[PDB]
């Protein structure tokens, strides 16, 4: 069953496994009034004749859109291998720069909500062959990125049906702000809420309180703790490996 600890080699390049391509892109953001960078993972065999689902994967504080790839996440390798094992269908993974800083910006990480929704998503949808409905859009991330996944995803259930916060940081909104309707929309529209963290992580308390709220308010979700896990990729990689499969099972890649 899932979630579970991944098998050795899940994150290593395997001989004979088709590799997707990671491309660097830039887009104009009305949120920052500047050109912003991002990376896009195109699955092996990517073709404009078919539509793909999209996962927006967010990095941590001070990080970049490279963190989830050669920065330690190895997201492309993990995805490549899962596709080859028939555990997930191909999908596009977008890694943005989560600090939408700019002129007169109070909080760049908060400003990122507008950047993602009004600039990045529209750019991706007009430049790649993808579905544009909530049932084919997921959001996940680590630390500050996990906090943004909670924040953006739960307050925009009309746009995301799968949410995966890993080791969510303090920027995570209070429970009342994440579920202003007592969890009505979450129970009926959210296909997957995957919360994961290492037990040795100092920030464990944030995902923990969201989990406690979901239990008390009967909100279905998956809470997974990696025993002895720290604030590092030895927790974030297994988190992604599991999220990809669970989101796929939940319908993320449904035709
Ligand atoms: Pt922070």
């Amino acid at each position: 069953s899932l979630p579970t600890m991944p098998p050795s080699g899940y994150d290593q390049v395997r001989n004979g496994v088709p590799r997707g391509q990671v491309v660097n892109i830039s887009y104009f953001s009305t949120a920052t009034n500047s050109t912003r960078p991002a990376r896009v993972y195109l699955p092996p065999g990517y073709s404009k004749d078919k539509k793909y689902s999209v996962l927006y994967l967010l990095h941590g504080i001070g990080g970049s859109e490279n963190d989830w790839f050669e920065g330690g996440g190895r997201a492309n390798v993990i995805a490549d291998n899962l596709i080859a094992e028939g555990k997930i269908k191909p999908l596009i993974i977008v890694t943005p720069n989560t600090n939408a800083a700019g002129p007169g910006i109070a909080d760049g990480y908060e400003n990122f909500t507008k950047d993602l929704l009004n600039s990045l998503i529209p750019y991706i949808e007009s430049n790649y062959s993808v579905y544009t409905d909530r049932e084919h859009r997921a959001i996940a991330g680590l630390s500050m990125g996990g906090g943004q996944s909670f924040n953006i995803g739960l307050t925009n259930l009309d746009k995301f049906a799968y949410i995966g916060p890993i080791s969510a940081a303090p920027n995570t909104y209070p429970n009342e702000r994440l579920f202003p309707d007592g969890g009505k929309a979450a129970r009926e529209k959210l296909k997957l809420l995957f919360i994961a963290c290492g037990t040795n992580d100092s920030l464990i308390g944030f995902g923990q309180r969201v989990h406690e709220y979901c239990v008390a308010n009967n909100i279905n979700h998956v809470y997974w703790l990696i025993q002895g896990g720290g604030h590092d990729f030895n927790v974030w990689k297994p988190g992604l490996w599991n999220f990809l499969q669970m989101a796929d099972e939940a319908g993320l890649t449904r035709d």
